């Protein structure tokens, strides 16, 4: 009718991406934008977002090469196998990485045109309640409509402005997976499954880790899990500094001085800042159209509909507040949208008993409710917990039958243990259950 | 004041243990006996029964150490892993499974004892209704008496006795995980479960496998899959005798010369027989007691409580007729009869949507009823099936609301997935449920 397109997405991620490849599978015509914004090192990738280039695909491949080495140094001669000069190549590890990373970047453009949704290559703002301005990647305007406008441009890793030479000296979880040089003597900042995942396999692959955490470690995470998960990396040489953090980075010939609250200052190889990330809006013109955003996250406000302060625009995946970043997590609430926007659809998102796995170095496979955050909502009183690397947690209600509230193990093959309770939580599953399974 | 005992247990197995335990946490006077016949090849272990010497802890032992080959092989280089001169001491894992394996032949020993359960190292048979003869391991014959008794002897290997040479040639799952000479050049003989596995890591740590299957692999499963279980290890390097079967074999020069029916006759180093187990009952003089025992498989027939004809005794675990052949199986059905007989308990075993994994080359976790299984109980119209090493073949009914009897993925985690799922089947899943997990 009077819009260039029903649907103009704002985003190339697992989310913007899947909720396009719904809407144009319902007749809809989808615009959809993704460009990447190097890294504050300068490090660019192709089309697919964060969990394909910089996440899940990288991460889980890193791990594994990490788990390798595991298994040569720990279990290997005492199987009976004996082998010589065991050495590892970084940039082999890169060189697979990232040719993998390339395959997939192909495998989706040959997938947009596939589903027929028009890829431009150009980081979008916001020009009006309707309108959609952007610029193609020299910068000159250009101007679209659309119906129904979605904003699925996730998060990027957060350094802080205030630590002289963080931002210049140091790199993140966008650096890391196409870093070129050797990673050396690492110092990790931060205690998220990310910062704990990247100085796993670091270490594992036999470097000199040490993770500086302000306070704990897999905060939001069930911490008897948490605690467990810690020591181990302890044990297998990785090096905490429990309550220090870097005050200011220094250059000195090739490698980073590093000065802590400690008043102690260890000169490192490389500084990788895993503290948090924060949404991607700050290039979106929001305040021009007053939007409900979260201040201290930079993510925009998002109710269960998915419907945004303004009506015509809509949010999903990392940018959407209290919303888990992960990818499939992102991946359903944008199939959803679309069947709500152009199906005439009823269902609404189901953001309960979703499993998520940390690839540590001993893994940990997190579904349902923490023991603690199970205590807040239910209370002491009326909740029970049983433990049945054979380990592992489950927390039930003791008022209804011991109804399953969440599952924790920590265990080899955690994610792939949890990924199966997680649909049994989802069946309502009881200790009774359990101990009679 | 009437009987010796009230609970006298043949066997000392993973169903008679957990039976004997149960009997003597609920007040009941427990003898158990379990000596273990010396193989065809005159190998001889600790106490335990099958799984913990000659099943499933070895097995998975011998698979692990199979597996990290095959993890160096094919995928170490490519994540950057180098080293020099790989190679796998045979004589070295037997030594450290077998260690393993007698570090929990002393761990139940201690245990029995701290349960409180009588236990004599000799070899049982049955006197009458009530009384059981056995004896020390020359010979006396003690008597006992017991209120109930328990046969829980499990199978030993068989190998045929019109094929000449086999017996005494051979050897059999009971001998191999104590081998003290290496395999090398190997005919694995049978399709079981066992048979694959076996020859599978075998295979993976490097050995000139060879399997002779009558017709098909893994008769019982799914079809479908024990194609692709074959036909990967195949690509792996096993070479199937497609109905091709040995007629004799003969000694030369420390190497076995095996005349198939083919016409064929070629010389190996050993051959394994894994064509299937057969019960251990000969020796228990049922026929005494006109016992009703299957005359295919030398097994006991069970009551669905695991009832004989004769009411004073009882059959557990792998004696008894379509009992699934798992360790789990025979402990969770031994405790029952305990709690059955000495705790007034009115449950019964349930043998529904058990779990098994093959840890063949590449993992088959199985779950509910076969494909084949399925269409001839219920119909293929109405039962439909879904498709998802990333492939599960789901098995549902059509007519009430598509759930979920049968759960088969042939994958890199088949046991830990299978696991899972298999407690959603439980809880009466649907593909509905599938598709929106
Ligand atoms: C190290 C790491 C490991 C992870 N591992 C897992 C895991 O194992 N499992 C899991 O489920 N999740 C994992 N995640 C999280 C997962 O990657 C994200 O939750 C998921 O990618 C969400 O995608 P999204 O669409 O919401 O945002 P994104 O995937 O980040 O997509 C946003 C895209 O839009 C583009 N864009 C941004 N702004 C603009 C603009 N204004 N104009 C045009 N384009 C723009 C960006 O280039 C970006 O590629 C991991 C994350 C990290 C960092
Ligand atoms: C190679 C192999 C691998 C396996 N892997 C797995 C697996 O991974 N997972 C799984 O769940 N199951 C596995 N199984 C099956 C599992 O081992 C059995 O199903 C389980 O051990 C059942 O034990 P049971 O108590 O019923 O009999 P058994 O374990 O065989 O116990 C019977 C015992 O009684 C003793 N006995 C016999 N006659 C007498 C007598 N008259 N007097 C005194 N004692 C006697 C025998 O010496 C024997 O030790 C495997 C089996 C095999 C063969």
């Amino acid at each position: 009718h009077t819009y260039d397109y029903d649907y103009v997405v704002i985003g190339g991620g697992p989310g913007g991406m899947a909720s396009a490849k719904e809407a144009a599978a319902h007749g809809a015509r989808v615009l959809l934008f993704d460009y990447v914004k190097p890294s504050s090192q300068g490090t660019k990738w192709g089309i697919g977002g964060t969990c394909v280039n910089v996440g899940c695909v990288p991460k889980k491949l890193m791990h594994y090469a990490g788990h390798m080495g595991s298994i040569f140094k720990l279990d290997s001669k005492a199987y009976g196998w004996k082998f010589d000069n065991l050495k590892h190549d970084w940039k082999k590890l890169v060189t697979t990485v990232q040719s993998h990373i390339r395959s997939l970047n192909f495998s989706y453009m040959t997938g947009l045109r596939s589903s027929k949704v028009k890829y431009i290559n150009g980081l979008a703002k916001l020009k009006d309640k309707n309108t959609v301005s952007y610029y193609l990647k020299l910068s000159k305007e250009e101007t679209v409509t659309g119906k129904y406008i979605l904003i699925a441009t996730g998060c990027r890793p957060h350094i802080p402005d205030d630590v002289e030479g963080a931002k210049e000296l140091s790199i993140t979880s966008d650096d890391i997976f196409s870093l070129k040089k050797d990673p050396g003597k690492t110092l990790v900042v931060g205690a998220s499954y990310v910062a704990l995942e990247c100085s796993g396999f670091l270490n594992s692959l036999g470097y000199d880790v040490t993770v500086a955490v302000r306070s704990i470690v897999l905060r939001g995470f069930d911490q008897q899990c948490a605690v467990k998960v810690k020591l181990y990396m302890e044990e297998q040489g990785v090096m905490f500094k429990n309550g220090i953090l870097p005050k200011k980075l220094t250059k000195m010939d090739d490698k980073i001085l590093v000065e802590f609250s400690d008043k102690t200052s260890e000169l490192y190889d490389t500084v990788l800042y895993a503290i948090g990330r924060k949404g991607d809006i700050d290039g979106l013109n929001l305040e021009s159209l007053n939007m409900n955003v979260n201040k201290s996250n930079n993510k925009i406000i998002a109710d269960h509909l998915s419907c945004t302060n303004i009506p015509s625009i809509f949010a999903v995946g990392d940018v959407a507040e209290n919303v888990p970043e992960l990818a499939p997590v992102a991946i359903k609430a944008g199939e959803i949208l679309a069947r709500r926007l152009f199906k005439d659809s009823d269902e609404i998102m189901d953001y309960s008993y979703i499993p998520t796995s940390i690839y540590t170095p001993i893994e940990y496979g997190a579904c349902g409710y923490s023991e603690e955050k199970a205590y807040e909502l239910y209370g002491k009183s009326n909740v029970e917990v049983f433990l049945q690397t054979c380990l592992a947690k489950l927390v039930c209600l003791k008022n209804e039958d011991n109804r399953v509230i969440g599952f924790h193990y920590v265990g080899p093959n955690a994610g792939e243990v949890t990924q199966g309770m997680a649909l049994a939580l989802r069946l309502k599953v009881k200790k009774k259950d359990f101990d009679n399974c």
